[PDB]
């Protein structure tokens, strides 16, 4: 049908937003800690954990296979990212540090995020 086109073609733009909305987040994480999964070669014991490992490399095969309906759930996903990270490494690491400051600076991006979804519908 050509609804069910015209529904692609939102899809098709809301995943081109949200490609840019990624590259915008993961620019905020210059030392590249979020970029790849957390390896359970290294940290056999992830998985006792956290259980809804997250990644920017994850995020994105999922955004190019048209895998989020909507903001809402890629911002679910870079909060697991976040909230992952401050669970499993104490206040005083590096990699807290790092999530805090990713926390920090993509608010200002998702907030206009969110302005554009609603505004281009």
């Amino acid at each position: 049908s050509m609804e069910q086109v015209a529904m692609e073609l939102r899809l098709t733009e809301l995943t081109r937003l949200l490609r840019s909305v990624l590259d915008q987040l993961q620019d905020k994480d210059p030392a590249r800690i979020f970029a790849q999964p957390v390896s359970l070669k290294e940290v056999p014991d992830y998985l006792d954990h956290i259980k809804h490992p997250m990644d920017f490399a994850t995020m994105r095969k999922r955004l190019e296979a048209q895998g989020y309906k909507n903001l809402h759930e890629f911002e679910e996903d870079f909060d697991l990212i976040i909230d992952n990270c401050m669970k499993y490494n104490a206040r005083d690491t590096v990699f807290y540090r790092a999530a805090v400051r990713l926390r920090d600076q993509g608010g200002v991006v998702l907030r206009q995020a969110r302005r554009e979804v609603d505004s281009i519908g």
